[PDB]
């Protein structure tokens, strides 16, 4: 039995499943901690005690407690990111995928998915890794972790709600598979870790935290950094944030031991029902619960940790898409809709700056919507939405990333970056959102593959031609087997794109915004 | 006599001048003042008191003391600026060419020279006025004026040493066109002011001012306006340079009347000498001696004048070159020649933004840098040459006019904006510099209707053009006789180029980086 495998913590009984005319092994719900319930929540997660018997590992867990987005229901735009189980506290579970028949010890990959923190599932559709794991015979695994309050309520020196447990659950998901994946057939040795959104944000955090570095290989981060302006706090802010919660929910604030005692007696929902209302100021693209930048899975500060080399040496694979900021724009800026062009307005302009940029003051506001605005035709609703929409994508992923790429391969061991450009020909969202934030995902999981989902036989070369760079990268440290994408170096910056044309290898990715956004932008704003 | 005309200070007897095979008539070298020598250097101009006998008028007078350039000595290109008369204090004259026969009652024109307040002369070869008097049958006058220390020195609370003596003669040259033209066949109501660079900016000056208003009809500004941030300085700053230049001269620097005394006993060029020494900064476009805001000639701020419409209100024509900096990185930055195609690396266009915005914190100079430099290609000698040339335009006469102009056109009755982007045939200057701050004038004045200076054809047909547009203008307020230049207005703001070329009609001048100039870099200056 392929199917039947025993592991550090108990036995577990995976299920047969089909992919594309074959067959592979897939193992859905496999424990990797102890529930994270009742006295338990806010701490970090403890390993799973064994079990006796056989766990049913044939289908899919829980998904963690989050905010369920409700803004287009039925939409399947929308709903393809919501739950598609119940949800849960106890949801620490991962799912592996193993190619039929079982490898002797291959390259391992490990999903982290996104949602700003606040929200994912490992069970998503464009999330199965059956393709990939078929296709490019890897072991393919996906985890997960608590988010919103369940995974980021950091209230620091408790060591009750410390901070930071959600990363700490993806850790030990990590170190379960360095401990059991083995006999999965795959490689402790070989593991690389990628994620998107906040996912790929906390694929760097553990190339920086010491206590993440010894369990994985390489890694690979789409569209999100460890540096992005919505992916950690300081201490003080989610000390803030966390009192808040309380304050929102009547808690006695008299001490951390009684805040946190009364948050734990809340049902999951009455925490979701008040979480966005802690934000310090009217935004866009910023989640109440995130990292804190704590002195513990941190050590310092992540500029100084990224200037002094402290982190993981090794070789790692990112890129962005280009309107990354498109639908933070739909959901919370006014003059946007999904069933018009969103020709904005120069007022709903202006307040959208405000909203994406919610820590700078004027002179700051003032700085962005001079370097967005072509005050010959500033009236002009295309050239404002899309302004806009750069000026969100820029500030969020894309010069963060550039940022973290550059820093980065100053010590690394070798760095590939892409550009996502290819807007899906079956895509429900309207024209103007473009390449949107989360489409590279599906091209990754081999789903243009899949000839009922409608894609064009272009689609599926590209998906197959993304899947094999990211496994060939994973087994090798290098997406070109022995035309060519080429290493990105300090002195030339060089990046390809990523659609259906031939291959086209270009510089100094968004180089102009990224010296406005990463060095004088922030320069002003400690200076003013 | 055609030739013996008699004015309100004595008789004057001028002389018949040929031009472009007909003959007209000039009355060159009349006095308009007192001799503002000896214990009258720095003071207020007086009166010219009558004469007896007949004034020969048949022969320029002599230059201000001023600042020779010899830079290139012998080079036509820049001793075409220089004084080719002798310097002398004894030097506030006007010159007049009037038509032959003798007009009843025509349009009167009066050049205002520029040179940055610290040079200039009425009688270059480039400021002939037989050209434009006989073309277009107008009076014309051109005045002088006292320049650097001689015409601006100010220590406020002083009547000895005021301040703005040099607009002063100015405005005197200007009562004396009131109360005499007539004699010569010019209309005193139908009086337009010309003048380019520091000369337009007089120009504007005087439309600000209340106690010059009522002297002229209209106004033409050209490459200069009253809030350049070289026309003028703060009545603290004024003072303090005097006092250095008392300074840089041993002189007792204990009371204003004992520092006046001992600069009124150096002869002229000891002053001339140490002149420049008392800029704050290293700079280039900065002079030392210019108008001050002194609450008399200005009675407060330029910018709360514009803003209030404390100014005369009526019809202006003015506009700008396409190169106007130029010329000013050539004398003053690092990496630029005559010679050569001054391709400049980055760190002289570093070295070059200091220089040009001398008053800027590092923020400031970081803002302007940024504004101006392609940064997939910053090395690139040619672009960061004309990023460097456009900074120095835009920030010391484009942007500034264009400020100017908005203003103004708020309370006008009829504004006329052009851009003069014609790089003459003959020019000695090499390319890099282009269209050169002064190189419309030639224009203006006819000199391409002189065969043997060798302009093409089409360099003829735009010199009479433009002399026609100057000279309608100044007979009706309107530039066309009703291809049609239209009028500047707040709305729609057009502007033409002034070219060999068709017409074009255009909206909006420089705009873009007029933004960063008049409304963002001062905020950014003003916090920090
Ligand atoms: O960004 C916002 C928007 C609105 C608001 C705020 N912030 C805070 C202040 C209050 C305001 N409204 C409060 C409720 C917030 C609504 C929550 C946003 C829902 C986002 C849905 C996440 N889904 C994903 C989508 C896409 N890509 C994703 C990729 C990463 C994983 C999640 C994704 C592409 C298109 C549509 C959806
Ligand atoms: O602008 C500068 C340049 C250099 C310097 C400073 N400032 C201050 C710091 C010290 C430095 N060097 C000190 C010597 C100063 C020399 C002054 C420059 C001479 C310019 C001569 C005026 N000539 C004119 C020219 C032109 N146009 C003019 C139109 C307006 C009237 C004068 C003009 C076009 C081309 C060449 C010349
Ligand atoms: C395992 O669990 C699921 C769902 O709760 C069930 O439907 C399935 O048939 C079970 N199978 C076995 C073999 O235990
Ligand atoms: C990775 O490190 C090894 C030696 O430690 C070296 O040979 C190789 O060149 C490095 N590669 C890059 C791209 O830094
Ligand atoms: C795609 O195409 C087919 C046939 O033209 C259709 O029946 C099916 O509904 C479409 N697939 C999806 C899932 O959109
Ligand atoms: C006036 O001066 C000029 C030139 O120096 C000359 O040709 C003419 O003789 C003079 N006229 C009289 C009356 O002196
Ligand atoms: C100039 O003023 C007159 C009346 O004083 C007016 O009717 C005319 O339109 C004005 N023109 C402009 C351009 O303001």
């Amino acid at each position: 039995s392929e199917l039947l495998v025993n592991t550090k913590s108990g036995k577990v009984m995976g299920t047969r499943v089909p992919v594309l005319s074959s067959h592979i092994s897939a193992f859905l719900g496999i424990p990797f901690a102890e529930p994270p319930v009742g006295n338990m929540r806010f701490r970090r997660p403890e390993p799973k005690k064994p079990w006796s018997g056989v766990w049913n590992a044939s289908t899919y867990p829980n998904n963690c407690q989050q905010y369920v987005d409700e803004q287009f229901p039925g939409f399947s735009g929308s709903e393809m990111w919501n739950p598609n189980r119940e949800m849960s506290e106890d949801c620490l579970y991962l799912n592996i995928w193993v190619p039929s028949p079982r490898p002797k010890s291959t390259t391992v990959m490990v999903w982290i998915y996104g949602g700003g923190f606040y929200s994912g599932s490992s069970t998503l559709d464009v999330y199965n890794g059956k393709y990939l794991a078929y296709t490019e015979e890897v072991v393919l695994v996906s985890l997960s972790y608590r988010v919103g309050a369940f995974g980021f309520l950091a209230l620091h020196g408790s060591q009750e709600a410390p901070g930071n447990v959600g990363l700490l659950d993806q850790r030990m998901a990590l170190q379960w598979v360095h401990d059991n994946i083995q006999f999965f057939g795959g490689d402790p040795k070989t593991v690389t870790i990628f994620g998107e959104s906040a996912g790929g944000a906390s694929v760097g955090m553990h190339i920086l935290s010491p206590g993440s570095r010894d369990l994985f290989r390489r890694a690979i981060l789409q569209s999100g950094s460890p540096n992005c302006p919505w992916a950690s706090v300081s201490v003080a802010e989610g000390r803030r944030r966390a009192v808040e919660l309380g304050r929102n929910l009547n808690c006695n604030l008299n001490s951390d031991e009684e805040l946190i005692h009364c948050l734990r007696e809340k049902k999951p929902q009455e925490l979701i029902d008040v979480e966005w209302n802690v934000l310090p100021f009217d935004s866009i693209f910023r989640f109440s619960f995130v990292p804190v930048i704590d002195g513990e899975f941190f050590p310092t500060s992540l500029e100084s940790m990224l200037n002094s080399g402290n982190f993981k040496k090794t070789q790692i694979l990112l890129g962005v898409n280009k309107d990354e900021g498109s639908f933070f724009l739909l959901y919370g800026a006014p003059g946007f809709s999904k069933d018009s062009e969103s020709k904005i307005s120069r007022e709903d302009f202006m307040s959208g700056v405000k909203l994406s940029v919610p820590h700078a003051n004027d002179l700051g506001l003032d700085a962005v919507t001079l370097q967005y605005t072509d005050w010959m035709d500033d009236n002009n609703g295309i050239k404002n939405r899309d302004g806009l929409d750069d000026i969100v994508g820029d500030h969020n992923v894309i010069c963060p990333l550039m940022h973290f790429v550059n820093k980065y391969t100053k010590f690394g061991n070798g760095t590939y970056l892409y550009f996502f450009n290819h807007r899906a020909s079956n895509l429900v969202w309207p024209e103007w959102m473009g390449v949107i934030h989360g489409y590279e995902i599906e091209f990754v999981f081999g789903l243009p593959l899949v000839k009922e989902l409608n894609y064009t036989a272009e689609e599926e070369a590209l998906s197959r031609r993304i899947m094999h760079y990211w496994a060939t990268f994973a087994k090798t440290g290098n997406p070109n087997e022995p035309s060519k994408w080429p290493l990105f170096t300090t002195k030339e910056q060089k990046f390809i794109d990523l659609n259906t044309e031939p291959m086209k290898v270009h510089q100094r990715l968004r180089v102009q915004m990224c010296v406005f956004w990463n060095q004088f932008l922030p320069k002003l704003l400690n200076a003013t």
